[PDB]
RNA sequence: CAGAGUGGCGCAGCGGAAGCGUGCGAGGUCGAUGGAUCGAAACCAUCC
RNA sequence: UCUG
């Protein structure tokens, strides 16, 4: 058999001694030189079937010889392409002859899926009749075949006779329909067993036809077998079982077997039984019949395998994220841009970090980097552990160099030298490669090297030129797969891909929701939790500014809540203020006005909604902007809210799909969403939570939701301090955490034992929801933290004085994660 | 030569006297054998590129054989595939036998453009280097290959040598790059010039590469030719004119020229001259290199042609109504759609028509249907005219029957035998089935029959049964193909197909302005000339009553006009009113009020929105619906409106793109619009006129545009007399048409012009806007057809008496033509 | 435009099979691959 | 691969 090296970052095959040269292989047996053909061509078609690999074989001699041209035309015949160098490429050194092969179909989704076939193949054992031929089909007619199975005669005269003459001669030719065939010789049940699978698939896979044996082909004689060689019963029982022995796959029911007719006749010679002449009528058969199991290859674990006919069948007619491969070139844009002249280390805070921790990283890391002047190198704490592999005690890192004029490099940095860190660092990049290729959907060619470098104080392949970046289009190709590739894990960069994802699905819903500005001058938007209510109303009042050409000061924003108020403010695109703010204060200068989480504002300090009525309608371009955005979901009191009647609030524009947070974030969003439509809050009136997320919505980003019960106050404490070290162990800031607990009374009792827990985690700096802005983790009522978002978020005894405000509450805190959060609830 | 038989209503190619049979044809030389093979696949591939046809050979038995494999293989490799009978089939009958060929691709849009390449070929001519080969580029290998090139070493060291030693071993070996000859003997000079042009083209193809003549291929050892058989300057001027003969096509800028590198160098023998060896050094090209012109072949005019090298690269790389091939499913089942048990006769005004004026043409068409039980029969009165060829007096009809188990038909109808006859239908035929394959996109086995049927009291080919009708999805992709070849001219059914992709255009624009009903209680459409706004509203009343479930006559439209108003009212969508009557009757019953053509209300009569406000806000789901439609493009008086200002015209709907006119008369609004935009009148709002058609947007609808000048009213009132016998001729109905003027103290008089030109045509039935439902020609003045649209539109002499409100008339009377206005000005 | 590639060397076969002349019983799978044929070096195609 |  043949089986994969183990110690290779590639897929290697070694295929033993192979004769090489035109000459050498023209001198060998042709029964030695099919031997070594079939051998290599397991290998490549393996290769291509399983990612692309090497193909390894020791060549007898020492001086540089051509392939051959038998296995060059196999090759050709295996990619249906005389374009030999776009899939193979050869280097020899000393005694040894390397193939380099790349993989025939890349990505669960490819471009080609519909046009092209999912495998190559040495043979797909599917055969039709052309004409008065059988002939078989490659492997884009075998496709094509499959597609269409899958989708949902004076002949019959002489087949009827019981007896026929010596020497007659039958009144029609060979065609689609019908074949002649002469008995063999010398061995005539072995001759029957040979030919039933040549033509009965034939007929069965076009239209059937008659089979008739003993008929010269040339002449249209009878002839028959001599009755002394062939006993008519015998004969009958070989081909029975030969033709039930026949693969068939069905894509239809009933699956009944072939079905034909076998007649055995006498030949009368003068009147007297001279011998038996058969025929056979092959009736089409609904689906595939195969002559026998396809010859097709691939790799599994470490052996080189054959397909099973239904599997090949499958793969010839049928984590991976959809977003990340709809999104590739923007997230890379994004993440992992290719500088100018310069290299590039990403994550910036994982390198200062690691640097800072080890004495020397920095030395160690730019000297070996002095050889690429353009790139990019992409640490992380063990890429091992971000591909779902095992992590290694005593890594003190892994990058990946992605540069140009150079392969990519998976670098495993080790504080000091171990035996098992080469095999970590191959098994690693090893996994890289062929999840860039089978799940990235790569389709260049493609190696990643792996190199061991250590702190204190087998041989790599030499590949081809042509697997070296060589620019920009290389590298970003290779680098938006490696997006795709991140996207179905979780680790540090997956994470920060997730967060650009929701942001790109809120631009998008964003798009479609300002084409609204320039037909309404009221509006009121009712959004559901997670539908980025906030995010288009910033956006609203940049567009507002650039549309009115209004000075941006002259637009005003009015929330609740004081740390959404601060939020808004830090950029600078408005003036933002509170209720009592804007209430108390006089707004003669402002044109447009932008009112947010309305539902939680209240009538006792003033009419707001009249008082913005008026600023915006005596603006000097006609009535002003005055768009009003709620979510009666996210209510927090019982009281007035001040707003118009439900039935007065119009136009209306709803805000339906969720685009910030994460899917399990989202489907317990839902969830909430419904039970709070089950039991309504009676201040809010009657119809307004009828609305329905969207059906089909997902974000297809990937996320944390836990729920940790019966805890006490310091083992909760004790839970989010570990959880959080973890995080920023690997790379996350506290500026992407915050803490919610149920009400401001208790923010500063758990603020005292979350210092608690977390001094002894090396931190010891929180803050207030009022500055988002620090690099720390917030802490705060998740009254306050209305309309505001982190990363990762820990709910800690989510509760009210209403039971029946608990599920707002519930949604209240889970609409503030976008990707991880913790609840820990009363027990 | 090959030339298509006149006879036929298909392409019928004659190729002579054929061998058939593969003993037959194994007796003859290989020069016969051949040159027949050659003329056969010469046919084949002009059929294949030619929309189909049929090969006709005579052969020399009387008994029926089978084709010869030589001939099976060589039409194999036309069509890339093993599957013959998809695009060939077979038939003979005594001496003839016929080769029935399918179109390889079918219409300007296939849906495999980008998969398969649009042409078959004997051969590219395109050849590339696979490792140590040479081999040529099949159609779907040139394809990609061309596709690609559209986008905008020691053996150099060997090379760069001034000199070589006789037996100098060369340490490489023939690969991707390198190719030894060598050549011992005179002759020297034309073996390397015609070892030019198959591997200069494949080196240039494919990346480059060197060409090194006089080495010894199993050895490698430099070996040359004695210095007596070559002339180093002339061995430089043939290889030197061999390399530029090559053909090049360019995809790019500069269309430079091929590169390469010439060098004979002397080859010393013990430092003796012994002779010359000859480098070639091929840079790579950035496009195809052609070793000789493509041999494909198509058929144009009568000639069988090959393809020239430029125009097969443009065919390889490179009316047609893509609105009718997006919508041909949606307008076959509105015009064509076949019933199931019995036959249909289309038009059926047209029919009786026709079996009105002449005696016994019912019988004999009723009695020629007799066979078939399932199908539509389509009928006109000159199919010839209709596929834009010459009319030929005698014709009383053609109808072109498509049924089931039958292949098409197309029946010409003589009033009394003619000679030419039979000469016009097959050619109308043969045009009828050019055309569904080449135009309308069918890539089934298409033949059409032309038989000729006399009302006073070469043979026909029998085609294989694949080319009958089988059933339902066979007749109903046939009668698609139709609905888009006939969107590409003019006839009846052309017009009526026009006719309903307006529709369908208006339905996807209603489809996404029906979103807002959700969103707005009030609600000021504002929509431009041809925009569909009265559609919309129909549309809104329908689904208002559909969603808020309130009785029909709860919703109230108000209108300016009484034609319009009637118009509304014969719809039982809802109660209609004119303004007038709004104010003066009561309407508490009604909960939404819809008002069309807003900008032509008036003020004197009291405050009517005011009144609709007050009607509406009382409704019991809170305020009701109040949407007022206006366009103020089409306004019709210079004094008040009633309507609020501008600014207070908030929230808005704009209908920007065409879908009520066709192409010409969107064209001729378009323009009108910006002579409204540069002088609005001054009643009009300031900046309501800014609103613009859709920039990209396209009808794709075929119309009629005519503006006659400098002619007097009898000379208006008997064009437009001739112009609607012309079109009642050709089966138009009268209810198609309408004559619309400036005034109606004007339409008195021409009323009476009209029925004095009209009489003469043999219609006295005109009737005024009010009767819009009857089966009669409208007359009436342009703004009392305000909200109405007929086909066909002769708008005569418009006028106003004042020249302010003079630029709205055109665009309101053009406004009002689906399909074909007729203008006549003042002059 | 055609032809040739079978014992070290030169060669005949022309549908059932490995032989002749030279060189000394030995010496080749009839240039390679694929196809038709019940069946081949022999018929067909492509390639070197 | 070579030859006429
Ligand atoms: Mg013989
Ligand atoms: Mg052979
Ligand atoms: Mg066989
Ligand atoms: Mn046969
Ligand atoms: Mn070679
Ligand atoms: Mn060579
Ligand atoms: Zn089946
Ligand atoms: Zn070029």
């Amino acid at each position: 058999p043949l089986v994969v090296e183990p110690s290779y970052p590639d897929l290697v095959i070694n295929v033993g001694e192979v004769t090489l040269g035109e000459e050498n292989r023209k001198k060998l047996q042709k029964i030695q030189r099919d031997q070594e053909k079939e051998r290599v061509m397991r290998a490549a078609c393996a290769l291509l079937n399983s990612g692309g690999g090497v193909i390894r074989m020791a060549k007898k001699v020492e001086h540089p010889v051509e392939m051959g041209l038998d296995l060059e035309q196999s090759l050709r015949e295996l990619i249906q392409s005389s374009d030999l160098q776009a899939f193979f490429e050869t280097k020899q050194q000393g005694r040894c002859f390397y193939i380099f092969v790349k993989s025939w179909s890349s990505g669960p989704f490819p471009e080609d899926r519909s046009v092209k076939p999912r495998l190559c193949s040495l043979s797909s054992s599917l055969y039709r009749r052309s004409e008065t031929s059988v002939r078989s089909m490659d492997s884009r007619e075998a496709f094509c075949f499959l597609k269409t199975k899958r989708k949902p005669d004076p002949a019959d005269l002489i087949f009827q006779k019981d007896y026929l003459e010596y020497g007659e001669i039958l009144p029609f030719p060979e065609s689609q329909l019908v074949e002649f065939k002469q008995f063999s010789t010398k061995h005539f049940q072995e001759y029957v067993k040979r030919t039933i699978p040549e033509y009965v698939p034939a007929f069965a896979n076009t239209g059937g036809g008659y089979l008739f044996i003993g008929v010269d082909d040339k002449s249209r004689e009878v002839l028959g077998c001599a009755k002394e060689n062939v006993d008519p019963d015998s004969l009958r029982r070989k081909i029975e079982q030969a033709i039930y022995k026949l693969p068939c796959v069905h894509f239809c029911q009933p699956q009944r077997p072939i079905t034909f007719t076998l007649k055995i006749v006498n030949v009368l010679k003068r009147g007297e039984l001279y011998g038996y002449a058969c025929m056979i009528r092959v009736n089409p058969f609904c689906c595939a019949v195969f002559s026998e199991a396809p010859n097709s290859w691939i790799v599994e674990d470490k052996y080189v395998c054959s397909l099973t006919t239904e599997k090949w069948v499958g793969m010839m007619t049928d984590v991976y994220s959809k977003k990340g491969l709809e999104h590739k070139k923007e997230l890379q844009q994004l993440l992992f841009s290719v500088p100018p002249g310069y290299l590039r280390y990403t994550p910036e805070s994982l390198w200062r970090d690691l640097i800072s921790e080890h004495r020397g990283l920095e030395e160690l890391i730019n000297k070996q980097m002095q050889p690429f002047f353009r790139g990019i190198l992409i640490f992380s704490r063990s890429w091992a552990v971000d591909l779902n592999l095992q992590e290694k005690p005593g890594v003190i890192c892994d990058a990946l160099l992605i540069a140009q004029n150079s392969t990519p490099i998976l670098y495993t940095i080790l504080r000091e030298q171990d035996a098992e860190g080469q095999d970590y660092c191959t098994r690693t990049a090893f996994t890289l490669k062929q999840k860039l290729v089978n799940m990235g959907g790569y389709t260049g060619k493609v190696c990643v090297r792996a190199k061991v470098l250590c702190l204190s104080p087998v041989s790599p392949m030499d590949y081809p030129a042509s697997y070296s970046l060589a620019g920009t289009q290389h590298m970003e190709a290779l680098l938006q797969s490696l997006v795709i590739v991140l996207l179905g894990f979780r680790s540090l960069l997956s994470d920060q891909l997730g967060c650009e994802v929701l942001n790109l699905l809120t631009a998008q819903q964003y798009e479609i929701f300002s084409r609204s500005l320039r037909k309404n001058r009221e509006l009121f938007v009712h959004g559901l939790p997670g539908s980025g209510k906030t995010i288009m109303a910033m956006k609203i009042m940049e567009k507002i500014r650039n549309v009115f050409h209004c000075e941006a000061h002259r637009i005003l924003y009015v929330c609740e809540n004081q740390p959404l108020r601060n939020f808004i403010s830090d950029r600078n695109i408005c003036r933002a203020e509170t209720r009592k703010t804007f209430l108390r204060e006089n707004f003669e200068h402002i044109q447009h006005i932008v009112i947010d989480e309305a539902q939680n504002f209240r009538t006792e300090d003033g009419d707001w909604y009249g008082k913005a009525k008026s600023i915006t309608r005596r603006a000097k371009g006609g009535p002003g902007i005055l768009w009003i955005f709620l979510d009666y979901f996210q209510t927090s009191h019982l009281d007035c809210s001040g707003l118009p009647p439900l039935s007065d609030q119009y136009p209306r524009e709803e805000l339906t799909r969720i685009v910030r947070n994460a899917d399990p974030i989202a489907k317990y969003l839902q969830k909430e969403m419904q039970v709070i439509r089950s039991n309504p809050s009676f201040n809010i009136p009657t119809g307004c939570l009828e609305v329905f997320p969207e059906a089909e919505w997902s974000q297809g980003v990937q996320g944390t939701l836990r729920i940790k019960k019966y805890l006490t106050v310091e083992q909760i404490m004790t839970c989010v301090a570990d959880t959080c070290r973890r995080f920023f162990d690997r790379g996350y800031s506290p500026k992407d955490v915050a803490v919610l607990v149920s009400t401001a009374k208790e923010v500063e009792h758990y603020k005292y034992e979350l210092l608690k827990a977390m001094r002894k985690k090396r931190v010891v700096q929180l803050s207030d929801a009022c500055d988002m802005l620090g690099d720390h983790i917030v802490l705060d009522s998740v009254r306050r933290f209305s309309g505001l978002e982190r990363s990762i978020v820990f709910g800690i005894h989510p509760r009210t004085a209403d039971p029946a405000i608990l599920p707002n509450v519930l949604i209240c805190l889970a609409s503030r994660a976008k990707q991880h959060l913790y609840i820990f609830p009363w027990g």
